[PDB]
């Protein structure tokens, strides 16, 4: 109510109602926001350099250019909640609840808020050796609150570089700097020089005839809350279509009617093969009837020129490929094959790093999903396919095509549990994108909002133009945010005889960790998301 | 009713009924199943031997890998009758009033009953000299019909293997057994080695951690019938899209507007082109005016790295391409072009082949389909495209790249008569499939079901655990599948002046074949399906 | 209906019903039983030989006394069917659906049928050498069925030795000859002789003056069945108490308040404990306070004198003890400590051994349940608690004292999945036990009902007095039996943050097992019944 009233509950708990075949997830989660001042109030557009690493010379001719940092953003004063992620939402048992129990999952309301604002100044007295600092609740300050529900400022919400609300209920969660990118040409041309052994720099600018700046102030309209206020932003409805919690192994070889065979007969045999079989071919090939040259309806799994590299116009960047497994080829450890479209994630210790001060890197490398396997190299194609065999021309190994083609069905990557975006947004274009290389869901119309916060800026007697930080009063605020998705579902029914055989979480992990050290610190654990198999065809 | 009254009627017939513009066919279908015990009630899984013609040498260096038959499969006890095909529903004077008086086709309905089961056992009584069968009724044995309209067991109803009904009415349809696919990994490298010459096996197994094993017991509800009863799926009623009846022989070059031309004079000239033009062009291309780079909206058909053996996790396979016809390129005859994605079928007397013991093979060369005809070796590319001709560098021939693309337009291969599917189910993936290299129709939700039959095995006095045939009595059962589906069609009203020249069958047969012979040995035709030319745009 | 109408279908199937907080498991389950003929009609009274193995000498001076297969059983020509035990209902892959998203189970509803039945005759015809079998079916002949619903007949249903329907659907069930044991007195000394050297029998008899003899026939009301009827018990409902899916792992020093304890600092810390607390002791002990001397409100588990051999009228029983887990004191493995009241399952092909002519072993070791566990050698106890030592006086140390009393805590040994008994009758008596040794159910009124079918005797044209089976014909005849039983739970909510981490089955198998070999031979895994961990108090 007043100033004396608390406003909202922290609540931060998920619960699962069951009825019918519908379950229902209602997820809630609460953090503790620190919102620290700012670095300045002033709308600032600037380049950056250009990088660690980036080669100044010619000696790998360009091989290190794939290492490119610049960049052009507008750094306003503003910060940024976004409560996409998994983990902002679940823990991880309550994950694993609902990968067991729910078939495909799906987005339906969302809903957030801000409450219990406390706005605090520091004040420094002292002789410099003692120099307390003592802290003076403001009663009168204010905190613009923004949300841009108009999809109008830049969206820049996705969870790459993985700033988000923590994903540990009882640690306070420091916010991150709003900022977006400016139009700007970094083209890098690698082929250039005698014997294209030369890179050589094209044009790398801001572009100013076309910048497109918006602020926030007068995109749209601002809240001002003081301690005794509360903010909710209102029921927003997904519209989406659902995932898939559960891998295929089935590749096109897996997938058809079964190539007739007679039984074995003891414990020894492995059975033969009818030797004349009717059915489909695909060239004049007929006397080595064999399942390989089988006609299928459809291929899952597309060839692609694997780590592909895009200098395009801003600079270099990876065009992702497809998300497949190396098990198959995986031979002897010893090598790591990243080509599976696989994904390292570099995090932090409010992100599910155990030990502070340095971070805990996790690779990807989708191993339960496989038959979408399709390892460029190893790929081949002949000229003419019949019962001859063809010579050494006629037939060629190396390729890298991308066999992506009207037939082919493929998979996403689905839903990682601690580190993932739960959202996105589709880029208005013709031919929208069909599917996403990491969000599950794509929204739409809009994503749900963007919720921005600013500390009202608390100026000292002095105004000088001049001045920028020396004439604002140091301050920092720290509310709740108190946010609810709803989760629609299909329930998981038992298809098979056999129990259900998991890796059960990594197998190369201990147990020792994920739990609080004698400090406190731990893991979170990395959920496959999409994790029992299931039949494709 | 009862043990002496039948049940349901033999109808073999089909119904046009034309109203308005609107056909509508009524295809029923009855057959006479021959279901012979069993060869074990036990589920098993077992690999096979590597193949037929699979290299144990190198030599050929691995070119003889396309060779690959290796699978692992789980064979069940049970019995399929699948009703997926053409020719298991309308015979070939059916199918030509249906295809000249049809545009577009669309299934509706569908039903299967089971009707008169006659069970029998054999009795073996003789001195192993003359050893009498003797036949002796069962009205107690028992027939386990199985219908998962669940959609739950492994669908494998494809009519890949043309294991379906027999095409013909009047004779006895021996069934196929159930069995499909295990996930297991065959992988195959054929780059291995000093100069990649040695193809080299990498792994080769079933994967036995994850088994998804399902009997068919638990999984569905099980109607078990005494000869006194009969047995009614359903209706069924599809969700589709219309396909067409009629090929495309509009290339992009017989696509747009015309290029601007004067007539000729008598009946000896051919006429002659403007020189100067309007219109757009492509490149700084302007002088020679043609109609090569006119700009068009879409392009029709895409070239494709032909014949691409996919070598994916389970073993190689071919990823289809695009199905366009070599009658353009043919020139002399004596070449046999198989890359238009044609397809041999390999196919047994009760399918349409007229001598018994041995295979008659037809070659599927798309004749008809042209204008969708992209050579992948024929083509090329330019760096530049203008008024001046590029050089020996900037021109390159030998492509192979996939070139389908947001712009392209590809037709699907449409129904064949004797053999095809008629219906399939879509793989359950982000990004279904847009088309099929092979089956006209694609359910959207599920596929109608699938009905396995079982004989319940009947066991001897002595029944022991270490027992399997030696245990259970020789029977047969034989029953009536009647069938009934509903097509709706819109009607074909004639668009063109002249009359309508066919082929009128392929021209290299002969009618004296197609007919019953002396002993009633006689191949069915190959319909085109898709036949009368149409106007692409 | 008639002679050729079926009545039931097979189904074998569950159902999960989620609505609220309650689910609702419904369990059908269905049987091809094979029932063949009978040894003889007599009811018949007979002792047995002692066994095998039982000293027939004085050397291991009785030890050997614990083999003792002597028993008087009357052998009744009638079979039981008995659906007690888990895996005649639910698959392994339904149960663990129900064992991780159900907390409590209860039993509620219950159901019994009879179909499809079927008689055959077998017929011997030749020369002995050829000797062929012929089958006939009897349409007159029939099945006399009893359901002993009014709890009158010796009841014996209890699965110990296994004599259940079989666990795997698809295969013949073999019938069990009924009978129950009629009062005999078998009395070992093992005491006697000088120097209590000498085992010596006392009374090895049936006790003639009392028996009670009752026979089928007159205890209840047979129902006769022709081929073309069905039997349906009726409707039972089970009043019980749930039971608990969850272990407990909290002895009584993981129970109450917490000894306090100033935090470690670094990661290489243990913390302190407070040398100076305030709290409740035992005896006049003051200064080394410590949480052993804490008192408890209860005590968890209790010492047994373990493996007692009760040596009883009719002969050496095992008293059972407790069940708890040797893992803390395991050591090293190379010791087999059998004494956590640990049970070894001998069983057979059909009821989920893999190899035939062999019997597989599986030892039940309860490695989840701990806290429970009191090893009775190892404890103690002392004359005087204080803050004075015992001298070497007033401390005892190998006891093996029953210290079961009104402050302990006990827990049952819950649901075993494949092998086990789900309900069990109490014996009449005053005071009724507390809980049960094996089968977590125990019915309050009566047991539900009991199945005995017998195959009515068909006798040939002489029929002499003298004569047994040289008298009647040869038959077997096969039924279907179809159960179904509802099942009532609580949802099981996550309550922890972590992970659940199980041993995931037990982690010395092989996954390559429990599957169909490649003859079709797998094994049943065994599920632990309770399976999660759980807070005790």
């Amino acid at each position: 109510s007043g100033v004396g009233h608390s406003t909202g509950n922290y609540n931060n708990r998920t619960e699962f109602y069951y009825h019918g075949d519908e379950v229902t997830i209602v997820c809630h989660s609460s953090r503790h926001i620190h919102l620290n001042m700012s670095e300045s109030e002033e709308y600032k557009i600037y380049d950056t350099d250009r990088g660690p690493r980036f080669p100044t010379d010619q000696t790998l001719q360009g091989r290190d250019t794939i290492n490119d940092s610049y960049h052009a953003q507008v750094e306003t004063p503003w910060f940024l909640i976004n409560p996409n992620s998994w983990g902002t939402w679940m823990n991880p048992a309550d994950f694993q609840q609902l990968t067991t129990t729910c078939r495909e999952v799906t987005l339906e309301h969302l809903d957030q808020t801000l409450d219990n604002i406390v706005i605090k100044t520091v004040s420094k007295q002292g002789s410099g050796a003692e120099e307390t600092t003592q802290y003076n609740n403001d009663l009168t300050a204010l905190l613009q609150v923004a949300l841009d529900k108009s999809n109008q400022l830049p969206w820049v919400a996705d969870n790459m570089y993985l700033d988000s609300l923590g994903y540990i209920p009882w640690r306070p969660c420091k916010l991150k700097q709003y900022s977006y990118h400016v139009n700007f040409w970094n083209t890098i041309d690698i082929i250039s020089g005698p014997q294209q052994n030369q890179w050589q720099q094209v044009k790398k600018e801001i572009r100013w005839d076309d910048l497109q700046f918006t602020p926030i102030e007068t995109t749209t309209e601002i809240d001002l809350l003081r301690t005794g206020d509360s903010w909710t932003s209102g029921p927003y409805k997904f519209n989406t279509k659902p995932t898939q919690l559960s891998y295929h192994w089935q590749s096109t070889r897996h997938t058809g009617s079964v190539h007739p065979t007679d039984p074995p007969n003891a414990i020894g045999q492995q059975g033969q093969n009818i030797r004349d079989i009717n059915g489909w071919q695909w060239g004049d090939r007929s006397d080595p009837m064999s399942a390989a040259t089988r006609v299928s309806n459809f291929h899952i799994g597309y060839s692609w020129p694997e780590w592909r590299i895009h200098y395009g116009s801003g600079g270099p960047a990876i065009n992702p490929g497809a998300p497949f497994s190396q098990a198959p080829w995986s031979t002897d450890p010893q090598v790591r094959l990243t080509q599976g479209a696989s994904e390292k994630a570099i995090f932090d210790y409010n992100h599910g790093d155990d030990d502070p001060a340095h971070r805990d890197q996790w690779w990807q490398n989708n191993l339960p999903i496989t038959g979408q396997t399709n390892w460029a190299p190893k790929n081949a194609h002949q000229a003419n396919l019949s019962s001859n065999v063809p010579s050494r021309q006629e037939f060629w190994t190396q390729d890298y095509h991308n066999t992506f083609g009207p037939f082919t069905a493929v998979d996403d990557v689905g839903i990682q549990y601690p580190w993932g975006a739960i959202w996105t947004k589709t880029p208005d274009t013709t031919h929208k994108p069909m599917m996403s290389a990491h969000a599950p869901f794509i929204c739409k119309d809009g994503p749900p909002g963007q919720l921005l916060v600013k500390l009202a800026p608390n100026y000292t007697e002095n105004l000088q133009t001049d001045g920028l930080g020396n004439n604002r009063i140091v301050t920092y605020a720290t509310f709740w945010w108190t946010g609810k998705l709803i989760l629609k579902g299909k329930l998981r029914l038992p298809r098979q005889f056999n129990l259900y055989n998991l890796p059960g979480r990594p197998r190369g992990t201990e147990a020792k960790k994920f739990l609080p050290n004698e400090i406190g610190h731990f893991e979170l654990p990395f959920m496959p998301g999409r994790c029992m198999p299931n039949y494709t065809m």
